[PDB]
DNA sequence: AGCTATGAGTGGCCCCTGTGGAGAGAAG
DNA sequence: GGGGCCACTCATAGCT
RNA sequence: GGCUUCUCUCCACAGGUUUUAGAGCUAGAAAUAGCAAGUUAAAAUAAGGCUAGUCCGUUAUCAACUUGAAAAAGUGGCACCGAGUCGGUGCU
């Protein structure tokens, strides 16, 4: 008697319960076995659990760090084609520069050279830190110096710029000279007068240069420059030209009448061209309006990030840092001083004791400038003559570092022109320099477009590069060996959708003409006319539809229903009166790229050609692909004997957005057998019929279905592993739907392979998705018409319902007591599923038996933590590389074990090298999993374990659970500390009181329900106690920390008298105590309670190991017990 | 008987961060 | 959030 | 309509840390006290891998046993009864 059921689920992002329900509802247990060596040959186990795992990651962190490393290896190979131009003549100077650079980090005794990495004589260290305190120094004496200079120094401050060349958010040359807000601001309203005589506008008295460079949005700098205007508008002419100055992108359309929008922006790359564009309609007049525009914004944003303008120097940025050193250096002088004559107490806490916030912690220790600041405020408040060091601390500009985070906004074409002034000034006494200065500038300033991508030969994933030769990409030859237009072309179409009906096929752009005409075309199919003699709507003949769209839709923009009715009907068919139906005012679609090749190349002819639309529809796809104009012009010199330069100009500077829905092969490339014509020619003309797009594709007299059908992938199950990541989402469900369906086909593999008659799923607040993958593989049975013999329903629900059906008949929940939460959830969902095709319900809930799994992860991901801790005498470090000692060179630490394999061995102990037998979890290292999957024997033995027991090796991944006396479970957290395994149950009478209680005020309802609620609170002092006995007797158990529970006992009895609801919140705060997975810190009332570790594994080498399955329904008990034994 | 080495428990502290530009998608 | 590490004390095995 | 959620991929940037370099002085045998100084740089930024790429290395996948290089396939009885992390009656 083959046994109906059902499977529900409860899916999350952090868990994916299951359970299995019967006609009447009821969950059965089955007698599994249980394989391994111990006593126990058999568990009866639920029909009901809960996977639990580490939350599904995004590669959002993985793509950071993937980026950042493939920074420094380009930063590392700048370095290196820097040491490459230097190379040669480095050798004629000191041939080891480069070599003691590499050896700088190591001690003297690994150093293979002197210690000094600059000069390697310390009289020359100390002319340098004597002559250069800081590197900025160096900087500004090689830009303004004009004798010959030394080439160390010289590749020293190159390389400085190469590495930390600043932010490229500004493309095009801009000037550091310009500066100065207000001077500028007034220049450019002179200038606007002069242009303007007959209105000028007065802007006297506005203090230009505080407002424009606030620390306000540009919104509101626009916006209160003019309100200091008068008789300006910040929409007029001025307002937009001072937005302009602002670096927004204001709209000339309204300010010179024109025609088309005239959108112009400073930090776009275009700005050149499309102020020509504007120039050529509005007159060369205002080229001078738009420069002076274009000073003051470079002078706006320059002031907004350096501060010296006084100083007159073409290096702007090496004096605003020796400036701020200046001005630290004088203000710690006066503040020693002033500490010294006044308050003598405290000198040796702010200059001397590294473990203050004082300028000891802020400069030779860890303390950031905010906390120095903060700790030097109030003694500087209790001094007398510190005015001027409280206004500099208000500025935030004093004894400030010159390496801080304020760096950022420099743009990099100040580090470009102090690199172009120093190859030029050391340009005369180095030859080199001058052959190689295009190199060096490249170098700095070449970066690879975001539409290439990694430089592969295939071997990556994430590549897309099309290459022309096999040359070694440098960057002098980019250009040369990589196709940019077609890496481009690659660049867009990889990641642009295929073809939902073609899946094989691209999407066209949105833009084309012929996606344009199949619209067209089709929204006119349904288009039905009733005139006067005419007893039922007709649809429009292909020969209507056509004169249609030529007289209106190649000659307006948009057109309407009414401009229909007078131009076509009233004129050319002479009918007076006609009703049209199927469209209401006006029609959707409209040939705007149509009329706008109408207006550029001026040929109508040319446009109106068939023959011409490969070349219109290789125009769009240019157009829509490439940002860059250099792509599309190159790529359109194909078409230029075909228009003219000005023609050409004009299409190079239109630009088209977004990508549509079909494929071209869809629309004008598969045709009918029987007739040969396309799904446009149909549209164009379909006599009688008449059938749109839709009822093209779902004709069966027609082989276009067919065609779409035999496209359709008819694959077999291809990678069911990455077809569920193949859906739009989070990685976290995306785990989930994986795991989801595993935990499905092992629940099929339990119940004797007989399909479930339904299954009722739920997902995380994307579920239509989750269904597909499991009705694709539950129903797979066809009949004698090929139709599916749906054996397995698939129904899918709402949380909504299934709280409302709890709430209802009281199946309450708490989400902070205990992880059963997940499986009754599955329950309810799978039982609701049900409801839409009592007592059992309780007792589900009321079950221990519950199967929790915790899935044992290998751990991958970082080796250890990324914070490098100092040197010390310590054996725990972990070396950074081969040759780094953790005792002599620091290094990371707490690594993140893989997982722990159970050694049976003997090791020598004492100073008498006696061999022990032992027998130890020791935990693989993620850095050394590698090296052990490799040969076991050789990686343990290199530990020092000796006659190793290869039989005997158990991995065990992190959470691998072992059972230990009275049932106690502890789960392997790692090598030398282990976590909680028990999950701590309380029934439902305590379930239901602990949230009414603590939930008390924020619950609202009728009143009669408050008043049970009161009622029911109140009564509940005496299980008050009961929870923390439950919580005690649990803790004597399995958690066996007895300090913790007798805090928690003295503090409970001590807070008792505070009310019932107070009382609450503080008592479901104990169960971070209990609840299964790592010890958190949790605090009961005002009083703290430290958390309890285990970092003893000892107990559980003597234990019966358990391996569970993904339910854990099937199991493998093995008792270490009897291994080991002598 | 006394000195040193060594394993278990407990209390405390630590952990990389911030930003910009471009493209293409699901769903609201 | 949680595993790792250290400073500290104490019981216990070992040793003579 | 836009700009929102959320994901991917790419391009860059400013820091942070470690270790070393930036000669600490005086009195005192030393412990130690007084004084002076604190702003910068190099290297590394997951060990490393072979396909030697201006590529790849934290995304995702992974109970145990048998076969298989691997993908992958197979491996374990059900019912009644009562059912705290489980046991019994028939029966396989």
């Amino acid at each position: 008697m083959d046994k109906k059921y059902s499977i529900g689920l409860d899916i999350g992002t952090n868990s994916v319960g299951w359970a299995v329900i019967t006609d009447e509802y009821k969950v059965p247990s089955k007698k599994f076995k249980v394989l391994g060596n111990t006593d126990r040959h058999s568990i009866k186990k639920n029909l009901i659990g809960a996977l639990l795992f580490d939350s599904g990651e995004t590669a959002e962190a993985t793509r950071l760090k993937r980026t950042a490393r493939r920074r420094y290896t380009r930063r590392k190979n700048r370095i290196c084609y820097l040491q490459e131009i230097f190379s040669n003549e480095m050798a004629k100077v000191d041939d080891s520069f480069f070599h003691r650079l590499e050896e700088s980090f190591l001690v003297e005794e690994d150093k293979k050279h002197e210690r000094h990495p600059i000069f390697g004589n310390i009289v020359d260290e100390v002319a340098y830190h004597e002559k250069y305190p800081t590197i900025y120094h160096l900087r500004k004496k090689l830009v303004d110096s004009t004798d010959k200079a030394d080439l160390r120094l010289i590749y020293l401050a190159l390389a400085h710029m190469i590495k930390f060349r600043g932010h490229f958010l500004i493309e095009g040359d801009l000037n550091p000279d310009n500066s100065d807000v207000d001077k500028l601001f007034i220049q450019l309203v002179q200038t606007y007068n002069q242009l303007f005589e007959e209105n000028p506008i007065n802007a006297s008295g506005v203090d230009a240069k505080a407002i424009l460079s606030a620390r306000l949005s540009k919104s509101r700098r626009l916006e209160n420059l003019i309100a200091q205007l008068p008789g300006e508008k910040k929409n007029g002419l001025f307002g937009n030209l001072i937005a302009l100055s602002l670096g927004l992108t204001p709209n000339f359309k309204s300010n010179f009448d024109l025609a088309e929008d005239a959108k112009l922006q400073l930090s776009k790359d275009t700005y050149d061209d499309d102020l020509d564009n504007l120039l050529a309609q509005i007159g060369d007049q205002y080229a001078d309006l738009f420069l002076a525009a274009k000073n003051l914004s470079d002078a706006i944003l320059l002031s907004d990030i350096l501060r010296v303008n006084t100083e007159i120097t073409k290096a702007p940025l090496s004096a605003s840092m020796i400036k701020r050193y200046d001005e630290h250096h004088q203000d710690l002088t006066l503040l020693k001083a002033l500490v010294r004559q006044q308050l003598p107490e405290k000198y040796k806490e702010i200059f001397f004791d590294q473990s203050k916030n004082g300028y000891a912690g802020y400069i030779d220790g860890g303390a950031s400038q905010e906390e120095f600041y903060k700790f030097i405020k109030p003694i500087l408040e209790k001094m007398d003559g510190t005015e001027e060091l409280l206004v500099k601390l208000n500025r935030e500009d004093l004894l400030r570092k010159q390496r801080t985070f304020d760096n950022g906004s420099i743009p990099h074409q100040i580090h470009l022109g102090e690199l172009h002034a120093i190859l030029r000034r050391q340009e005369d006494f180095y030859p080199f320099l001058k052959d190689n200065r295009e190199k060096i500038e490249k170098i700095l300033t070449f970066r690879i477009p975001y539409y290439v991508g990694p430089l592969a030969r295939g071997n990556s994933r994430f590549a897309w590069m099309t290459r022309k030769s096999e040359e070694t990409i440098t960057p002098w030859n980019f250009e040369e060996v990589v196709d940019k237009g077609a890496s481009a072309q690659s660049f867009i179409e990889r990641m642009t959708n295929f073809d939902k009906n073609l899946p094989n096929e691209k999407v066209l752009p949105k833009h084309s003409l012929l996606y344009e005409y199949f619209t067209v075309y089709n929204e006119l199919t349904k288009v039905k006319y009733v005139t006067e003699g005419m007893r039922k709507p007709a649809f429009l003949s292909g020969e209507q539809k056509k004169a249609i769209v030529d007289l209106l839709f190649k000659t307006n923009r948009k057109v309407t229903v009414k401009q229909l009715k007078e131009d076509y009907f009233k004129k050319i068919e002479c009918f007076d009166s006609v009703e049209i139906s199927g469209v209401e005012d006006r029609f959707n679609a409209s040939l705007g790229t149509y009329h706008d090749l109408l207006k550029i190349i001026k040929d109508k002819d040319f446009l109106d050609n068939e023959e011409n639309e490969d070349i219109l529809e290789d125009i769009v796809l240019t157009l829509t692909l490439f940002e860059d104009r250099e792509m599309i012009e190159e790529r359109l010199k194909t078409y230029a004997h075909l228009f003219d330069d000005k023609v050409m100009k004009q299409l190079k500077r239109r630009r088209y957005t977004g990508w549509g829905r079909l494929s071209r092969k869809l629309i004008n490339g598969i045709r009918d057998k029987q007739s040969g014509k396309t799904i446009l020619d149909f549209l164009k003309s379909d006599g009688f019929a008449n059938r749109n797009f839709m009822q093209l594709i779902h004709d069966d007299s027609l082989t276009f279905k067919e065609d779409i059908q035999k496209a359709q992938v008819s694959g077999q199950g291809d990678s069911l592993h990455e077809h569920i990541a193949n859906l739009a989402g989070s990685p976290a469900i995306k785990k989930g739907i994986l795991q989801t369906v595993k935990v499905v086909d092992e629940l099929v593999k339990v119940m004797g392979r007989h399909k479930p008659e339904n299954i009722v799923i739920e997902m995380a607040r994307i579920t239509k998705h989750v269904a597909q993958i499991l009705d694709s593989r539950m129903n797979t049975k066809y009949d004698e018409n090929d139709k599916l013999i749906r054996e397995v329903k698939v129904i899918t629900l709402k949380s909504k319902l299934v709280s409302d059906f709890r709430k209802d008949f009281q199946f309450y929940k708490v989400r902070e007591i205990n992880n059963y939460h997940h499986a009754h959830d599955a329950y309810l969902n799978a039982v609701v599923g049900t409801a839409l095709i009592f007592a059992t319900v309780r007792k589900v809930l009321s079950m221990p038996q519950v199967n929790i799994v915790k899935k044992t992860e290998v751990q991958t991901g970082g080796f250890s933590k990324e914070s490098i801790l100092p040197k010390r005498n310590s054996d725990k470090l972990i070396a950074r590389k081969k040759d780094w000692d953790p005792k002599k060179y620091g290094g990371f630490d707490s690594p993140t074990v893989a997982y722990s394999v159970l050694v049976v061995a003997k090791v020598e102990k004492g100073k008498s090298k006696k061999l022990k037998s032992v027998k130890e979890l020791l935990g693989i290292t993620i850095m050394e999993r590698s090296s052990f999957e490799k040969n076991p024997i050789d990686f343990l033995e290199a530990k020092g374990y000796k006659e190793v027991k290869k039989d005997l090796i158990i991995k065990l991944p992190k959470y691998s659970l072992f059972e230990l006396e009275n049932g106690r479970k502890r789960m392997l957290a790692s090598a030398g500390e282990l976590q909680k395994g028990n999950e701590l149950a309380l029934p439902s009478k305590y379930v239901n009181f602990l949230y009414l209680a603590s939930h008390y005020e924020k619950l609202k309802g009728s009143p009669e329900d408050n008043e049970q609620k009161q009622l029911f609170v109140e009564q509940h002092k005496h299980y008050l106690d009961e929870i923390i006995e439950q919580i005690s007797e649990f803790s004597k158990r399995v958690i066996l920390a007895d300090a913790n529970l007798d805090k928690v006992l003295s503090a409970y009895n001590k807070h008792r008298d505070k009310p019932i609801r107070e009382q609450a919140e503080n008592i479901i705060h104990l169960f971070t105590l209990t609840n299964l997975g790592a010890p958190a810190a949790f605090k009961y009332f005002d009083t703290t309670i430290d958390r309890k570790r285990y970092t003893s594994t000892k107990e559980v080498l003597d234990a019966t190991l358990i391996h569970q399955s993904i339910t854990g329904l099937y199991e493998t008990r093995i008792d270490l017990s009897q291994l080991g034994g002598d």
